[PDB]
């Protein structure tokens, strides 16, 4: 998880994109 190395903001997941990069989004 990127709780540990990235601290998504409140309320934020984050997912792996095909290309090999990490964004968080306040829905979902």
């Amino acid at each position: 998880h990127c709780d540990a190395a990235t601290i998504c903001p409140d309320g934020t997941t984050c997912s792996l994109s095909p290309y090999g990069v990490w964004y968080c989004s306040p829905f979902s």
